[PDB]
């Protein structure tokens, strides 16, 4: 696989690059077990000359002396080490970086104009295969990855090994037996983690399919979120929600528990690994002899670089990733996969006019999902003429011009422009004669100067001037400020869209085209733009050829020759008239014409505010986190007392304090860590598990206690919805898991290490803090440089995608040809500045690592340099240097962990905010309980007074405008209105979705704003345009049980006959117990709406709401649920809408309503007699 090698076109400079990044990586990674290994030489003689003193017991003049002297005299060598690798990996640090961004800049540069110039030299090609606009998001995306991928990522690989490998070589040879013991454990280590990985993926699918269920359901009601209202079935819904958040949890119990085990347990296997490499590592040297102090910290060493290996797995997932995307639609990059269409390089006689020939085409659909759309053609167009083409459809006369040019080719047939084929002329010659004048307006985000100059850049303003003045464009122009040089923003904002056009067909007339193919050229215009449009066409013919399209009627007269088509395949020519004799395609054509959610504020902690009421107790969790804090310090005290004791004193009992510390380093380490991690744990597993229910249990409770503009605008969407309740539930579990942990880094640095450091003499304090805060500030500084190069080139990158995406979007850049290499052009300039500003972030972010590696060693030299010195002389001690050491591996941990939790407080909040968003509540619905609950507070006498309404999108124009009805007990108010959608909007006023804005409705004398909810649905009944089943069985479903509605199987028997759905219950298995499949995809339309009826009647409405209840169904299904209906009413008021009539040839008051006004109201023989709008709507049925 070639990724790099001819990736990169195996680049010169690239390749010289890329061995020198190699080179320094090694040399980089193997210096940091050199580091240690001098760590070891100096550990020697201090233990040495130690001894030496503890031996005498008699001198201790001249050991004052001389024996330190030596100490020194090494400690100055000592210096020059430290100092020549921390040189070392400064300059080599610089040398890494400089593959990251110099290598990279100018080849994705190289890339992308090459790129960007194979999509214009392949033509059709890539507009063919997937979809612009998404096409080129993905790819501009794709090409800051391959600079990820050629970044030093292969840098900080081959240095992870070079301190792996390269480290393991010093310690093997050096001494062999626990280099043997340090591999072996490498498998068991690797064993573990690989069923940690089978755990995690296994219960998380599992987790899933019990979340599924819970979205299954909220998918449904919130789609339905209007029906389940009207119904009254809020609170059960509800309760089913609740069965599905009940398995959710339980499987959420058993993946945090797990997760604790494996987490423990990995800490466990850490913990004993690292004393079993101790223990084997002392019983070589107290009865035997095989260490001196220099292999065993080389040891660690090993330990270190297995750890490496970790880290580096992240930098080549990284470059998996870098390479996958990247190279698969290199494929694609490299050659042109179409060379049948090509922009470049061809020959051409240089033809004076053209006369179209067009013999025997034949062609399928380009993109092939319809084969063979032109059956033939034969025609034959000569200069000095004027063709006009007419159809059965638009299609099959675009195809012809898109197959004129080079953009198809025709798979039979060939078009002959002079004596030339299609395939003889030259590409860039073909579209100079070759004027378009197309339907769509032209995009521009320019002045009309320039607009005029991408026709050809060679035009002067003389006839820019003739150009404007020809093509009757000479009158906007004046009126914009700043004449021609008037800027257009966006894609259009001054200019309207007939201007647009305009200014196209002079930008043609600089091109003087001996062709001119005009596309809807003078339709879908105004009367008055069709007239001066078409002027400029007139014109702009001075006995051209040219080929018309139009539906005007009046320019296929003016055609010499007016052609038949079928639709592809020609039939008729002649004049005008020899057309309309035959009746043809002309003639027939003729006839034919005759809320607000991501708003700023933001969240100060309500996280915990909204946690902490929902949780009672769990206060030795939190004090947990401060104990297991401070238990990791102690691992370290216990180690620097082994290696103390382990370097002084004789043979005798040495042995004894290494077994008994040994046995001490396991077990307030390893049996402690577990248990208290595990309590852990149990807090923040528990909290996120309680906090998953009741978070979702009190949005889907205030969804049902809400309404409108909730779930009413397109980013307050179903699926938007469904999608919030997955990522905040998921995320508040992360949430409460990152608290106890900063607890255990709190006091694990910083706590702790004050209690050991006032058991320091103090010169080591203010040695220490010269360090510790220092090294995490290059840290947390270094991040915040980092990201300042990263936004701005994300900036600079959105200005040279957006020039882009105005050429990508147009395919008819093509067909000018000329401004393909002119685009490009101004984009190698654009891209030009984030290269320079690539080179810019080279020495930066050279700089950066290069201090921070300059910072690690700094600390080393003077942690032992000043570690030594004074303090020899006087008195000095193996403890206390690593714990130094631990406190400064300390300042990283710190660093690590607080940048990683940084995303999850700011997640965190945002969710936090969409769940106080939703509480706050817009509520015409909520729940209620106001009215007297009396049937006696109810006639059926419906008033609508001065009723307005508009839905909740404001820009959509009310409908109802001063409407006021009335209609008494047992007569059907038919409505019906040939213009608008005020007949919908009456039913929804009523039902209360969408309180009217101003005028009042009394169902009797009664308001509709007082009325209870529950009640509401108490006195009415709908049919809906969809019904819509639960997957639930069908008992169930024929009467909802509310918790004031008795179902029972008598009832639901005669709610089946005489909703007349009972034929078919009848037949399935069990009759009304039973369940086939899923919801009512099962089941047809007709069977579905019957019981939607059948529902309505459990309620006893004296109002019957029908939103189509007499449409959607045809023949026959129309008829059985008529009679459903018939036998439904018991003399009840209902309210029929739609514009089918049918069902209003027994309608006792039909009304008109035109746009919330009514023109005419009453019985059917009347309005019969009338001669009005309601008999002239009766009359066109017929």
């Amino acid at each position: 696989v070639s990724v790099l090698t001819m990736f990169r076109y195996a680049g010169w400079l690239d390749r010289l690059y890329m061995l020198v990044g190699t080179l320094a990586a090694i040399i980089h990674g193997v210096a940091l077990p050199l580091m240690m290994l001098i760590f070891g030489d100096m550990t020697d003689s201090f233990a040495s000359v130690g001894n030496v003193s503890k031996n005498s017991t008699n001198m201790s003049e001249a050991d004052k002396r001389a024996m330190f002297a030596k100490l020194e005299e090494e400690m100055t060598t000592y210096a020059y080490y430290y100092t020549g690798i921390g040189a070392g990996v400064l300059i080599v640090a610089y040398i890494q970086v400089s593959f990251w961004c110099l290598a990279a800049g100018r080849q994705i540069h190289k890339i992308r104009q090459k790129f960007f110039h194979a999509i214009m030299n392949q033509e059709i090609g890539w507009f063919d295969v997937h979809d612009v606009g998404e096409l080129n998001t993905r790819l501009t995306d794709d090409v800051s990855k391959i600079n990820e991928g050629i970044g030093d990522k292969i840098g900080m690989f081959f240095q992870a090994m070079a301190t792996f490998f390269g480290g393991f070589i010093i310690g093997f040879t050096r001494g062999w037996k626990l280099t043997l013991v340090i591999l072996a454990i490498s498998p068991v280590l690797g064993l573990s983690a690989g069923i940690w990985a089978k755990i995690l993926s296994s219960f998380t699918d599992k987790e899933l399919h019990a979340y599924a269920k819970a979205g299954a359901v909220a998918e449904e009601v919130l789609a339905a979120i209007r029906t389940v209202i009207a119904f009254g079935g809020q609170k059960k819904e509800l309760e089913r929600y609740n069965n599905n958040l009940e398995e959710a949890k339980r499987l959420g119990i058993k993946k945090a528990i797990t997760a604790n085990i494996s987490m423990g347990a990995a800490f466990l296997l850490i913990y004993a690994s690292y004393a079993l490499a101790f223990w084997y590592g002392t019983s070589l040297v107290i009865s035997k002899e095989y260490s001196i102090g220099q292999v065993l910290t080389v040891f660690f060493s090993v330990l270190i670089g297995a750890f490496s290996v970790g880290q580096a797995s992240p930098n080549i997932e990284a470059f998996a990733n870098a390479r996958g995307a990247a190279y698969e639609v290199f494929k694609i990059i490299d050659n042109k996969p179409s060379i049948d269409s090509f922009s470049k390089s061809g020959h051409k006689p240089d033809n004076i006019q053209g006369n179209l020939e067009f013999k025997n085409i034949h062609f399928s659909y380009p993109s092939r999902k319809e084969v063979q759309i032109l059956k033939g053609l034969n025609l034959k167009v000569k200069s000095g003429q004027t063709v006009a083409l007419v159809g059965n459809s638009g299609c099959g006369k675009s195809t012809t011009v898109q197959l004129m040019q080079r953009l198809y080719d025709p798979l039979d047939g060939m078009v002959s422009i002079d004596g030339q084929d299609i395939r003889t002329i030259n590409v860039r010659y073909l579209r100079e004669i070759i004027g378009v004048v197309s339907q769509e307006p032209v995009l521009f985000a320019t002045t009309i100067a320039e607009n005029i100059r991408y026709g050809r850049e060679d035009v002067t303003m003389d006839e820019i001037e003739k150009a404007v003045k020809e093509a009757n464009a000479y009158d906007f122009i004046m009126k914009l400020p700043h004449q021609f040089d008037t800027l257009v923003g966006e894609r259009g904002a001054q200019l309207s869209g007939g201007q647009k056009q305009r200014i196209a067909i002079a930008r043609a007339l600089v091109r003087n085209p001996k062709i001119l193919l005009l596309d809807e050229a003078t339709s879908a215009l105004d009367t008055e733009s069709e007239a001066v449009v078409q002027a400029a066409l007139d014109k702009a013919r001075e006995g051209r050829t040219t080929i018309v399209i139009a539906h005007r009627l009046s320019t296929v007269r003016n055609a010499d020759v007016i052609a038949g088509f079928d639709g592809g395949v020609i039939v008729e020519q002649g004049n005008h008239d020899e057309l309309m004799r035959e009746k043809g395609i002309y003639f027939k054509l003729v006839m034919t014409q005759t809320l607000d959610e991501d708003v700023p504020p933001a969240s100060f902690w309500r996280i915990l505010k909204l946690n902490s009421t929902e949780w009672p107790y769990f206060v030795v969790g939190i004090f947990c986190a401060i104990i297991n804090g401070g238990l990791q310090p102690a691992f370290s005290v216990i180690f620097s007392k082994v290696v103390g004791v382990f370097t002084n004193g004789g043979p005798p009992e040495t042995q004894r304090q290494n077994s008994n510390l040994f046995s001490l380093l396991f077990l307030i380490l390893g049996i402690i860590s577990f248990i208290t991690f595990f309590l852990q744990g149990f807090t923040f597993g528990k909290a996120g598990e309680i906090l998953t229910k009741r978070l979702r249990y009190m949005v889907f409770k205030s969804m049902l206690r809400q309404d409108v503009s909730w779930f009413d605008d397109p980013k307050n969407t179903t699926g938007a919805l469904t999608t919030r309740l997955a990522n905040d539930a998921a995320q508040v579990k992360g949430a409460t898991g990152s608290r106890l942990a900063v607890i255990f880094q709190n006091i694990a640095n910083l706590g702790t290490g004050i209690i050991i450091s006032l058991i320091y003499g103090w010169q080591l304090t203010l040695l220490l803090l010269a360090i510790v805060p220092i090294i995490a500030i290059a840290g947390v500084v270094e991040m915040k440089m980092l990201s300042g190069q990263a936004l701005k080139d994300k900036k600079e990158l959105e200005g040279s995608g957006k020039i882009a995406t105005e050429a990508i979007e147009n395919f008819r850049t093509v067909v000018s040809l000329t401004r393909e290499q002119k685009f490009e052009t101004m984009y190698a300039q654009s891209l030009q500045i984030p290269y320079r500003n690539a080179m810019k972030k080279a020495h930066v972010f050279g700089i950066t690592f290069s201090f921070t590696q300059a910072m690690m060693y700094f600390s080393y030299a003077a942690c032992f340099r000043f570690g030594a010195y004074l303090v020899t002389q006087q008195l000095m001690t193996f403890e206390n240097v690593l714990l130094v050491f631990s406190a400064i591996v300390f300042g990283a941990m710190a660093v690590g962990q607080v940048s990683s939790f940084a995303p999850d407080y700011a997640k965190a909040t945002v969710s936090a905010s969409h769940i106080i968003r939703i509480i706050e509540k817009t509520p015409e619905i909520d729940s209620y309980s106001t009215q007297g609950l009396k049937p006696n507070m109810l006639e059926g006498n419906v008033q609508f007074s001065g009723v307005v309404f508009n839905y909740p999108t404001r820009p959509s124009i009310p409908v109802l405008q001063g409407l006021s009805l009335e209609v008494k007990k047992g007569q059907t108010l038919a409505l019906v209105g040939s213009s608008g959608c005020g007949k919908s909007t009456v039913v929804q006023l009523l039902e209360r979705f969408y309180d009217p804005m101003a005028g009042s409705v009394f169902l009797d004398g009664k308001e509709i704003k007082q009325l209870n909810v529950q009640w509401l649905r108490a006195q009415l009944g709908i049919v809906s345009q969809e019904p819509i089943l639960f997957d639930c069985s069908i008992a169930e479903n024929i009467a909802y049980g509310d918790n004031s509605r008795v179902v029972s199987y008598e009832e639901i028997v005669r709610a089946a006959k005489e909703a007349n759905i009972h034929q078919f219950i009848d037949s399935l298995p069990d009759k009304y117990n039973t369940r086939v499949g899923d919801k009512g995809t099962q089941l047809s339309g007709g069977q579905k709406q019957r019981i939607a009826i059948a529902r309505a009647l459990v309620r006893q409405p004296h109002i019957l709401l029908l939103d189509e209840a007499t449409s959607a169904l045809d023949t026959e299904s129309e008829k059985v649920v008529q009679e459903a209906l018939d036998k439904a009413r018991e003399g009840r008021t209902c309210i029929v809408i739609a514009h089918r009539l049918s069902t209003i040839q027994n309608a006792d008051l039909i009304v008109v309503i035109q746009n919330g006004k009514v023109k005419e109201h009453g019985t059917h023989q009347q309005l019969l007699a009338q001669k009005g709008i309601y008999f002239s709507m009766v009359s066109v049925q017929a």
